[PDB]
C-alpha cells in the first residue's frame, strides 16, 4: 500500500490487483503460472494484441536512438500528426500524454475561444478534478460543467440558452446509443449553434478506420487515443484551427520521445487499413452468437449488449453478475468486470475456439443461477450506467428520468 | 502547420524546430548529418544518455509481453513504487504521465485534503491553465494560484493570513537561489502551518539520489520526473498519505503500460547509486572551468550561473546572448538556449574534449564583441527570469521588487 491512487485494473476475490508476469497476442500470464484469455486488453487500448511483434520491433528500435531523440523533432513526428489528420480530419492535431490530459486541454481551448462558460458533459472524460459531479443534477459544479446524463430532454432544456455554452462534450457509447440520439444530439447542437466536441479515447478508430461519429455527429472538435498506438502512452485532439488555437499554450518535456511516435506510427499504419477492427468485429460477433447461445441452454438470465467491437454481460440480478465473472475467472477468461468487453485481432481460431470452450465450461459453473426471472429495465439501467457513466437510451418521461438519476447517482 | 501546440524544442534561426534523425549518448545526428554535442538532453531528462542501451534493452523485452502485460499490475509497478519511496520519503506514491499532470494533481490533492482555497506559488509547474497569470501581481487568478516570484518578503505578505493557503509550491533553482533562500522558506512555511510542496519535476533525481531539498525544505508533499526514466513519459508524486489521499481518484488507462515501467526501474536502479548524478556534475564542472577560462581569455561579458549538474550562461546584453547560441549552432554545441545546460552521463572524456574544441572555437567568433561592458544586474535579472519565471535571489526592497516584476512580466 505505497500506491496513492486506486487504478482500474483486475482484481481478485480479495480487491487485491492480479499480478500478470507477461502477455502475449490474446493471452496472458498470472504470477501463480494460470493462463488467461484477455477481453479487457488495458480496457480497448490493446486493438492489435499484447507484444504485437511489429509494433514491438518498432519501439525496440526506437528505445536504441535510431529514429531520433527526445531532444527535438524528428520526422515521425509530422508522420504521426499526418494519419491522425487523415483518419479524423479537421484543420490541427495536437498530441497529449493520456485521454485526460487530451480532454481537459480540448474543452479548456473551446471555452477560452469562444468565451463563453459552461460545458454540456455526458460520459466519462477522465480522471481530472474538473469532471467531478455538481452538488446537485444539472446545477454547474466548479468548473462550469453540467452533466446531462446522456438524456436529450435535458439538453435541449439547456440548450434553449446556448450564448452561456461553450460547448457540448460527448463519449459515445455504441452498446446503449442508436444512431438517432447521436443525430439528435447534433440538429440540437446546430440549431443552437454550440460547438460539438466528441470525446472519442474509447471508440475512436476502433469502430472504423476514423471517429466513430464522423458522420453521426460530425464533431467541431475530436480527441482520440485508446486506438491510436496498441497501448502505449499518447492521445490526440483535433478539429478547427479557430477553436484549438489556445493549444499553442501547451508544452511538455517528454513530447518528442521516439518509442510513443513509433508505436502510435506502427499502429495507427494497420489502423488506417480497416483490417484490425473488421477482425476485432468479426472476432466478438463469434464469440456472442457462442455466447448467448450458451446463457439460453443453460436458462441463464443475462443479456449481452454491443457487437464484436464492445459487448457487455448485463445479468438480471447483480449476485448473478459477480458469479459469472467469479466463474470466468475460474476458467482462464478475463473479462472487464462489470464493464465493456473489448477483443483485440489477436483473436485467431485458435483463440476463439478455447474461449468459446472456456465460456461453456463458465456456464456450467453457472447451473445453480439456470432459470432466474429474466432481463430487467433496472438491471438494464444499473449496467449501462457502469459502462457509460450516465443513461442508456430507452423511451422515458422527465419524471422516469428524474428518479432513474436520484437512484444510480 | 498541423500541429496546434507550440513544442519547447531546438529551433533554427527561422524558428524552425531541428530534425534530428539519430542520437546516442552526448551525440545527435541532425537531417543534414550534422553532429551535435547535446547539453539540452530532452530539458534535462536524458540523465543516462540518448540510447542508454540498458534501458533500451529493458523497453525492447517489456515491448515483447514477456515483462508485464498493459492490462494490469506487475512486479515492475512494486519495484519502482518501492525505489521512489526509497529514494524521497514520505508514506506514499502515486504516478503520472507527465510533470504538468503530477504537479495538478499534487496541488488539488492538498487543497481538497486541507480544505483551503489558495496556491502560493514560485517557479514554472508545467503548462496546464491553472498556472496563466493574474491580472495583477499578488492576485490570486482563477484557480487560486497566487505567484510570489521566489520574493521571500511577498511571500511573508501572502502568509499574513494562513488559514486560507492550502499550500506553498516551489520549483527550485540551485543555480540562483541560496541554501539558506530554502531553509527561510522551510522556517517561513513552517511558522505559518503551511504544506510545502517541493515541485521537482527538473532538479529531482538529478543534484543526488533523492529530492535536491530533502534536507533543505523537507517538503509535505514532493513532485519527480525528469530524472526518473532517462526522458520516457512517466512522473511521479510522494509524501503524506494524508495530503495525498485524493490521489486515490486517480486512475489512467496506460497506467500499467510496460516499457515505460521498465525503463523507470533501469533507470532508477542507476540514479540510486549516486553514480549518473557524480559523473554529470564532474563531467560538466570540467567544462565550466574550460569555458569560463575561454570566455575570460577573450574578454567576453558573460557570466556562467550554476554547476556542473546545471549551468546558465549570462551574457552582459541580448544581441551578444543571440551571438552566443548563434556561434555554439554553428560549432555544433546544442545548448538549451537562455535556459539551463544539462549535460548526461553519457559526457566522457572524449565527448569533454571536443566540446572543449568546440567552445574555444566558438569564443573566437565572438571576437567582435571581445571588450563590450560588463554583466549588470538587469541582465542577470532577465536571464534567471527566463530559467525560473521568477527572480533570482539578490538584495532589493519591496519597490524593486515591484519594478522587476513590471520590467519581466
Ligand atoms: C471517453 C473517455 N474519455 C477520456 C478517458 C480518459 O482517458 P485516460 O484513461 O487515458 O486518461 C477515458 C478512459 N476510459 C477508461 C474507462 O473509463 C470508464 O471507466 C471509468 C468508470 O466508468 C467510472 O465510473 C470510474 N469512476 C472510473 C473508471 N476509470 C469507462 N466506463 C470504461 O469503459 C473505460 O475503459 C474514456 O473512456
Ligand atoms: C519544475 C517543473 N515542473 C513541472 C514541469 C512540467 O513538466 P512536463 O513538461 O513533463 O509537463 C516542468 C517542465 N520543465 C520544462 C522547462 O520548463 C521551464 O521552461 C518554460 C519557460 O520557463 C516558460 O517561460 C515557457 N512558457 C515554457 C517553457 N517550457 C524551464 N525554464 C526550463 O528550465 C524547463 O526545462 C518543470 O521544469
Ligand atoms: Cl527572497
Amino acid at each position: 500500500s505505497l500506491l496513492a491512487e486506486f487504478p482500474t485494473c483486475p482484481r481478485d476475490e480479495k480487491d487485491r490487483p492480479r499480478v500478470f508476469t507477461a502477455a502475449s497476442g490474446a493471452w496472458l500470464t498470472d504470477e501463480s503460472g494460470f493462463r488467461w484469455i484477455d477481453f479487457d486488453n488495458a480496457r480497448g487500448s490493446i486493438l492489435l494484441g499484447h507484444g504485437d511483434p511489429v509494433v514491438a520491433e518498432a519501439v525496440a528500435r526506437a528505445a536504441t536512438g535510431a529514429d531520433g531523440t527526445a531532444t527535438g523533432w524528428s520526422r515521425r513526428v509530422d508522420a504521426v500528426l499526418e494519419r491522425l489528420h487523415a483518419l479524423c480530419g479537421g484543420e490541427v492535431v495536437g498530441l497529449f500524454r493520456s485521454g485526460t490530459a487530451a480532454v481537459r486541454a480540448a474543452v479548456l481551448a473551446v471555452r477560452e475561444a469562444t468565451g463563453r462558460p459552461l460545458l454540456l458533459s455526458a460520459g466519462y472524460h477522465g480522471y481530472d478534478p474538473m469532471w467531478y459531479p455538481s452538488e446537485a443534477p444539472l446545477e454547474p459544479n466548479a468548473d462550469g460543467v453540467v452533466d446531462f446524463f446522456f438524456d436529450l430532454g435535458l439538453l435541449r432544456e439547456l440548450l434553449r440558452a446556448p450564448e452561456r455554452v461553450a460547448a457540448v462534450v460527448v463519449s459515445p457509447d455504441h452498446m446503449h446509443l442508436s444512431p438517432g440520439w447521436y443525430r439528435e444530439l447534433r440538429r440540437l447542437c446546430s440549431a443552437a449553434g454550440v460547438v460539438l466536441v466528441a470525446d472519442e479515447v474509447k471508440v475512436g478508430l476502433r469502430y472504423a478506420p476514423g471517429l466513430s461519429t464522423a458522420e453521426l455527429l460530425a464533431p467541431d472538435v475530436w480527441v482520440v487515443a485508446k486506438g491510436m498506438a496498441n497501448g502505449h502512452a499518447v492521445s490526440a485532439v483535433g478539429g478547427s484551427r479557430r477553436l484549438l488555437k489556445p493549444l499553442k499554450e501547451v508544452s511538455f518535456t517528454s513530447f518528442f520521445e521516439p518509442t510513443i511516435l513509433a508505436a502510435a506510427d506502427a499502429a495507427l499504419a494497420r489502423v488506417a487499413t480497416g483490417e484490425p477492427q473488421r477482425a476485432v468485429r468479426e472476432a466478438g460477433d463469434r464469440f456472442l452468437r457462442h455466447a448467448r447461445k450458451a446463457l439460453d441452454d443453460a436458462s441463464l438470465p443475462v443479456e449481452i449488449a454491443g457487437d464484436g467491437t464492445f459487448f457487455q454481460f448485463v445479468p438480471a440480478t447483480e449476485e448473478l453478475e459477480e458469479a459469472l465473472y467469479g466463474a470466468a475467472n475460474a476458467e482462464g477468461l478475463l473479462f472487464y468486470a462489470g464493464d465493456n468487453q473489448g477483443v483485440s485481432a489477436a483473436f485467431d481460431e485458435a483463440v476463439l475456439g478455447e474461449a468459446e470452450r472456456r465460456f461453456a465450461r463458465v456456464c456450467e459453473r453457472l447451473a445453480p443461477y439456470a432459470g432466474g426471472e429474466p432481463v430487467g429495465d433496472a438491471a438494464r439501467y444499473r449496467v449501462a450506467w457502469n459502462v457509460m457513466d450516465g443513461l442508456r437510451q430507452a423511451p422515458r418521461d422527465r419524471e422516469e428520468t428524474t428518479g432513474l438519476l436520484a437512484r444510480l447517482l
